[PDB]
């Protein structure tokens, strides 16, 4: 758009190309996203407009929504790096626990805020968790999923990851709750600790079975109503639950306790962001400065 000079491509997002750009009338650098063909439905417009209001220090700020020439462009606050690259860059020694705790703690704050407003992300992943040079981490593209039906394969033909998708979704539950974000965050939490994705599925069934292999195949005992779900199949293999001390060493007892609650099968039993913030694991949280090299 006229008022923006693209400086470079930051990547291919789920909803279109993302460009780092500079606003010509303010001089601020931002993250510009182009979305999508009918002319953009009113519904999408109102949902997005609502997002312009839910502001929080741990939520990437939506600066402007430009609907011109029947095209949708979203302008977001710009952050220099995502957790994905940061992790890859910290593969040798891993992200220090104090920093891991700080990041998880802030993410939960952002989630508690959005959830209190009944707004969920639905697609959390390292790629949309942005960090700055001041020890902060923020949630990006919050709420866009409900605004636009999330596709299986991006416009760039890139395969969208299922690694962080909650089991209720894999099983066909059509009414996701805020619990899906807690699950995603728990998977990411585990990944930061072990430096390896928790459930690297490459298909829905592979994703589902990897979950079943680590946490045990769910039944009516641990998850009432599981067998009545759309994609549940009595013929699912019956695996035993691995013990967490084996799944996320060397995370301490508090972390493992908290991770276990963020990973409960039953969405209703899964800990909320709010309750999570009061968990003993955060007893000694601090805000360390990351070693970022831009
Ligand atoms: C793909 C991309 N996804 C996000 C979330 C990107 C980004 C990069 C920099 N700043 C912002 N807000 N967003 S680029």
């Amino acid at each position: 758009m006229e008022n923006f000079q693209k400086v470079e491509k930051i990547g291919e997002g789920t909803y279109g190309v993302v460009y780092k750009a500079r606003n010509k009338l303010t001089g601020e650098v931002v993250a510009l996203k182009k979305i999508r063909t009918e002319g953009v439905p009113s519904t999408a417009i109102r949902e997005i407009s609502l997002l312009k209001e839910l502001n929080h220090p741990n939520i990437v700020k939506l600066l402007d929504v430009i609907h011109t020439e029947n095209k949708l462009y979203l302008v977001f606050e710009f952050l220099h790096q995502d957790l994905k690259k940061f992790m890859d860059a910290s593969a040798l020694t891993g992200i220090p626990l104090p920093l891991i705790k700080s990041y998880l703690f802030q993410l939960l704050q952002g989630l508690a805020f959005c959830h209190s407003h009944r707004v969920l992300h639905r697609d959390l992943k390292p790629q949309n968790l942005l960090i700055n040079t001041e020890g902060a981490i923020k949630l990006a593209d919050f709420g866009l999923a409900r605004a636009f039906g999330v596709p299986v394969r991006t416009y760039t033909h890139e395969v969208v990851t299922l690694w962080y998708r909650a089991p209720e979704i894999l099983l066909g539950c059509k009414y996701y709750s805020t619990a899906v974000d807690i699950w995603s965050l728990g998977c990411i939490f585990a990944e930061m600790v072990t430096r390896r994705a928790l459930f690297p599925g490459d298909s829905e069934i592979d994703q589902l079975f990897r979950i079943f292999r680590t946490l045990g195949t769910p039944d009516e005992v641990v998850w009432p109503g599981v067998t009545s779900m759309p994609d549940y199949k009595p013929s699912f293999p019956k695996w035993a639950r691995q013990d967490f001390s084996k799944v996320v060493p060397p995370l301490d007892e508090d972390g493992r306790s908290l991770l276990s609650q963020m990973l409960h099968y039953d969405p209703n039993k899964r800990i909320s962001a709010k309750a999570a913030l009061a968990h003993p694991f955060f007893q000694d949280v601090t805000k360390p400065v990351p070693h970022l090299r831009l």
